Order: structure tokens, then sequence, then C-alpha cells
């Protein structure tokens, strides 16, 4: 079911050219994954209470049109795929005229975060989603 | 041909888990692509001379293993396609043990720096590459 | 008065290995708060633009009494506390969600050309 | 005893002004005196597994002209005092002309990592700086 997180695009994320940096976009996408995990009360608490920490496996992001400075974005995030130990996000950024900026597809693993090696998914999680 | 750029990681490329950022990897590799064009002449200079910018398309990312604050890194660079408007780099990241991090597959596509839409490539980009 | 509250989320890429928000990341807070107190009182950057005006930071001094952490929920509070001629002074601090004093800042911000000129009488009118 | 360290500017260094944005800066002055710790052989990364680290404290930049995409710039740093949990860097940075860019004094505190709370600089680190 689908999240929408909204990012307003400061001076720190721009760069020469008068738009945002293209990194810049990836952090908008995990602050998206985090706040749809908050929503759902998986916190950085509830999930290292039951032993874990979430790691990006896999990134593919595709870029379409520019946000600038100043624009009210809204970064879209659903949940696609859950395995063994792993989900997948699928997201995306328009901005307030509904323009699709660009789109991700995200593999996150779960691991502990000491160690930092595949752990199963919570059926918390499995459940919830 | 094989460009190797050299990165060190500093406090601002770690997170709180311990580890590199995941969006850190990207800006490593987009200055490891840059440095691979200035070692063949291709500055910025250079190419606001022949009315060329680059913007990353589309962009893969695999997470195998983190680096970690004061890890000497290498930054491996080639560029294993090139059509009409467009190049694709193929990057990986090693750790001084010569284990292998991260890897990555970027899509970049050559506009004028006015309008930001495509344009062929410049010649000497095609007759160097 | 001028006292303007904005609040601002931690996430990973504010932290650093510490274990602890990186020290350059407060400042990039404050900035925030600067931007979005300007917007409150009606000059949003597409407005300043139209008046020909930019913003630049000329000296800023932080103080960092205490750490904000992963998943902190804080409270950037920004004050206009001079302005002459080409120039203004913000105060500037951060407290969390116990209203614990992590951090304060005052920053010498100079009006340019996008050089410097004067202050729009607007601003300071508004100020 | 200066101590000078080379920065080329990234892409991702600029902001929508087309200069350098004002808290990159402060990110390069921390490169530099990480570079000058480990030229006289401290890794902080090895450091927190001692539970030693150094935080910053206090900080005052002055900005007096920018730099830009593509230039190379040199941070110059030095330790103008140390005594008990406490060092204070005095840091600049200059661009390829030699024009002066930024000044920066950093007031840096040791601490234990795990509790956040200072402790006396390591004696090898006091050594090694006067
Ligand atoms: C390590 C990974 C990061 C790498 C580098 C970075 O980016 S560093 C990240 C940015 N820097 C920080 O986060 C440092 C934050 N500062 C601190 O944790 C602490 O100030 C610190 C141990 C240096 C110093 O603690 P001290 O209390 O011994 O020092 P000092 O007396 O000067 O502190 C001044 C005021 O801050 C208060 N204070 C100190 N620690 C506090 C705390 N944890 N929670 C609430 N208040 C605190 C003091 O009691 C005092 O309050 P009163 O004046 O009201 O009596």
């Amino acid at each position: 079911t689908l999240f929408r997180w909204p990012v307003r695009v400061y001076y720190e994320d721009t760069a020469a050219g008068g738009v945002v940096y293209h990194a810049s976009y990836v952090a908008f996408y995990e602050r998206a994954r985090t706040e749809m995990l908050r929503h759902h009360h998986f916190s950085q608490q509830a999930l290292m209470a039951e032993r874990v920490a979430f790691v990006v496996r896999k990134m593919t992001v595709e870029y379409y049109a520019p946000a600038r400075l100043d624009d009210m974005l809204e970064i879209q995030t659903e949940i696609t795929s859950m395995r063994g130990t792993s989900l997948v996000f699928t997201q995306r950024i328009v901005n307030a005229e509904n323009t699709l900026l660009n789109e991700a597809e995200v593999l996150v693993v779960c691991v502990d975060p000491l160690k930092m090696k595949p752990r199963a998914l919570p059926k918390s999680i499995v459940a919830e989603f």
C-alpha cells in the first residue's frame, strides 16, 4: 500500500546547474523508506530490539526531469516484494505539477548491525505488509 | 582501458551504522568519471568549449560489502558502450585488500548545457574512447 | 519579535560513524530554518529572485553543547537580531524533544546581487 | 608547524549559485584535520575501537571569497592550543592562485564515544604535537 512523503528542496540539495544533485534524490528515497517503516511502528528501536538493521543491496534509479531549488516534491513508496531476508521497495518522485522526475527500485536486506549478515524477515514485517 | 581513481573515506561519508552511507558511493563514482574525463583532457573547460554536458540517465548500484572511515578505496572505471548520444560507464570499488565492495553501471547522456536536451557525442570523445 | 520555529527530523544521511549527527549537518539545518522563516514572512526564493536579491553567509559561529542522534525530532529556533546596511545577523538554536539545548549559532548574512547591496526596504520593514 | 592538504572541488560540492556550498567548506576543514592526524600516525577509526574520539565543540568560519567547480584548493592547518581534553585547530583555505578564500578556528574535545563524555587527550597524541 502506497505511502506518500513530502520533501522540500533546499540549497544544500542543489548543484551548480540549478538542479538537484542526482545523489540527493537517493537520500530523499531513503527518508521515505524510513518514514514508511516509522508509520508502521518499525522504528529503529523496534528493529534493533528484535535483532535488526536494513541495508541496501541493489538500487536502480532512472532520471527523467529535474527538481529545482524550493520545489515541494512527493516521494511515493510501496513494498512490492518480500522474500526470505529481503524486501523490494518501488519508489518514485513527482513534483507539485505531478511531473514524474525519477523512479527507483531498491532491494533491501535485513542484517545484524554488529556483524552484518543476512537475517530472516521478522514475521511482524511480513504480516504488516 | 581501466582508469583508476583513489578515494579516502571521511566522517562525512559515513553514517551511524559505522559504514559508508549508501548514497555516498554515488558521489564517489561521479568523481571517478570526472577524473577519467580529465585524464583525457576533457576538463569542464574543454566540455563547455564544445557546448556539451553529461547527465546521469540511469544507474544501477550493487552493494556487496561496506567501506569504513579511513579506508583508502580504489574506484575502477571503464567506458563499455558508446552510442549516438550516450555513454555507458562500468565502475567498481575495491578496498586496500582488493576486496570488491561495490559495482555500478551508469548510463550517461550528452546534452547541451542550455536546453539540457540530448545531442550527439563530440567527435573528439568518440575518437578518444 | 521575530522568533520562528522549524522542525527537523534526523535521518541516516545526517549521522556519522560516531553515532551522532555530523557537525556540518547542523549548518545545513540552520540554513533550512532561515529559508523557511523567510518563506513564512512572504519572502520565498522565487519572490527574492524577482527583487534581484540573494543572501550569502559571511561569518558564522556554532556552539555544540550536546549531540543529536538518528530519529531525533529537533526544533530549530531562529531570530533576526540585527539589521544594518547590507547585512543582518541571525541568532539560532537547536533543541531536542526534551528541550535540551543541543546547539546554537550566530550567522552574519550579507545581501548580494546574484555583490553586496543594501537590504530591501520591505525586508527591513517586515523585521 | 603547518600541515597542508589539497582538495579538488567536485560538482557535489557546488550549489545552485554556482559556487561551493557554505557547509561544504566545513567538511573540507574536517578532512584536513583528519589528514593531519593521519600524517602523524593516528587513525580515528582505530581510535574509536579504543573508545577515543574527537568532536567539535565550537567553530567560527569567515567567508571571504568563493571556490568554484574544479578549483584545486589547499587547506592549511595548525594546532594552536592543546590542553587537558581539548585542542584548538586554526585553519584556512587558499585557491590555486593563493587567494585567501576562507578561515576557521575549531575547538575540538576528546571524548569516550560510548558515553560522549570528555577524557584526557591520549598521551601519544600530546607527545606528537608538542
Ligand atoms: C564522533 C563522530 C563525529 C565526528 C566529528 C563530528 O562531526 S562532532 C559532532 C558535533 N559535536 C557534538 O555533537 C559535540 C556535542 N557536545 C558534547 O557532547 C559536549 O559538549 C562534549 C562532551 C564536548 C562536552 O561536554 P562538557 O559538559 O564536558 O563541556 P562543557 O562544559 O563546555 O559544555 C557546555 C554546556 O553543555 C552541557 N552539556 C554537555 N553535554 C551535555 C549533554 N550530553 N546533554 C545536555 N547538556 C550537555 C554542559 O553541561 C554545559 O551546560 P551548562 O552551560 O548549561 O552548564
